[PDB]
């Protein structure tokens, strides 16, 4: 399926700390480092460890601009 | 000032588009395009014009994570 | 691709409304109406019409609750 | 008093679970499952427990379409 | 009800810009100016009017912090 | 910089309280009360303690209004 959320970043996760409800993803995009803040839920149902290659998704409307 | 937002993109304004309220900014990241979606009010402010190099920020809790 | 937006809801397109920039989704949801703004281009890239059926999605973060 | 939120979705509470910052709110949506993740502030002002009859709230701007 | 969003920022209206889809209010809030972009369904909805007092509400997850 | 992000609040830290992930932040904003939930990360990066005089920020899509 097509996704609405403009921004797709191909990037690859570097690292995972899992708390009791939030799980941060630190993940490298060619060469910047992008953080992450989703559910331990959707760390499972991913089953994302470092080393994966994943799409990091950013809607339009999320997304603020710096001059 | 530091920003908390995590998610710091260099990028390259390549298009702008004017709507009455919200403005659509068209940015390049190392050959990715990234698409925005804020006020006008900002664009103004900002002065943001094609070929601005801008800082795209994204909340950690706004990045969702696809695989 | 998994997604780790947690909330999917199947829905369908009843109308769009298309400005400059954004445009108004209207889906029906077992009975429930619910509206998205997303950018045109996103309506563009899907190509979205009235009867789509659709898939509505939230991130668990942007989700509040009232009691 | 109303809500620009345009999402109303009228729910019970399944589940809740507790971290030090963040809680997980598990719900039921005329058979669908929603996840939302808010303050733990916010479960003890609301005096959220499972059986509470709730409204997941999610703006316009935040819901995503995908086809 | 209550509402988990943790901001509540009691306010009055200043201006409203109306577009296809969007919205722009701009309001006063112990005199600093604030500026939300919401549905034009939600101002007819709310039937806002410049004069009116309002509150703002914003998800703490929403909130950035500047230092 | 500047930045599109278009509310700024000029508040002072109350109280900060680190969970594994994320971190409630706690403001006085000309006598009201901000609650943000940020990365552990940016508390660490930005050095914020009680008594720190800040900028709340909030994008203009992620407000909503109540009337």
């Amino acid at each position: 399926m097509k996704i609405s959320g403009r921004n797709k970043l191909e990037a690859t996760v570097k690292e995972i700390v899992k708390g009791t409800v939030m799980a941060k993803i630190v993940m490298d995009y060619k060469g910047t480092e992008l953080v992450a803040a989703i559910t331990i839920d959707s760390v499972a149902d991913l089953d994302l460890v470092p080393g994966d290659k994943v799409t990091a998704l950013v809607k339009a409307t999320e997304m603020e601009v710096l001059k």
